């Protein structure tokens, strides 16, 4: 598989607050540590371009100020593979 740098294409919330991503692939992310602890496991909202998606995840590594997540259901890792896949070939122009 890969992972794709945000480059501002890539916004996130959880219960509707929303996250900094720094990093993302389908099968996980890595985002930043806020002052409200987000939930170990839960639901995250992933908005690139025109597609929004929820993501069910469980947190996995703490690091520093990252954690990193991973996103728990094939079908919906599916989904995200394919959106990512263009998402990259759009940066290939
Ligand atoms: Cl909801």
């Amino acid at each position: 598989y890969f992972r794709l740098k945000n480059h501002g294409e890539i916004n996130a919330s959880l219960d509707n607050n929303s996250i900094e991503i720094v990093e993302i692939s389908s099968n996980g992310a890595v985002v930043v540590k806020q002052k409200t602890d987000i939930p170990k496991e839960g639901v995250l909202k992933l908005q690139i371009h025109n597609f929004i998606m929820e993501l069910c995840y469980e947190v996995i590594r703490a690091e520093d100020n990252n954690i990193v997540l991973h996103f728990t259901k094939e079908d919906e890792t599916n989904k995200l593979f394919l959106v990512l896949k263009r998402l990259r070939d759009e940066r290939k122009n």
